């Protein structure tokens, strides 16, 4: 079960159980892959995982926010996902702080911004 999609790791954090993440700190380590480089992102616009969770939040919650980031920070690339933006021209430059702000999520822009988050990143 070591092996992860981009599917899967969409449907899993669009239901919210933080309990099935556990597994890709291996995986993110036997491939030397990074969540921000070729991992779980949509090829037609660039739409990541976090981005994902965000746009779902049961009743302004999700418990699978809070490790994703931290099993970014241990082996990610310097961009912690801040600097990761879709490349669809209908929606360039728009970043997960955006999702979190316009959600009307005050918890999610704090962690956000808490955890390394530009606010010069014009949309």
């Amino acid at each position: 079960p070591n092996r992860f999609d981009r599917d899967r790791l969409f449907s899993v954090v669009s239901r919210g159980v933080p309990e099935e993440l556990t597994g890709l700190l291996e995986y993110l380590r036997r491939t030397s892959k990074y969540l921000t480089d070729s991992a779980y992102t949509e090829g037609s616009t660039g739409k990541t995982c976090l981005m994902k969770a965000v746009l779902n939040l049961q009743d302004g919650v999700n418990a699978c926010i809070l490790p994703l980031l931290q099993i970014d920070r241990d082996s990610g690339n310097p961009q912690p996902l801040v600097n990761a933006q879709c490349t669809d021209e209908f929606y360039r430059g728009h970043s997960a702080l955006h999702i979190a702000i316009e959600k009307r999520s005050l918890w999610c822009v704090k962690l956000l911004v808490e955890n390394g988050a530009n606010v010069h990143i014009r949309a």
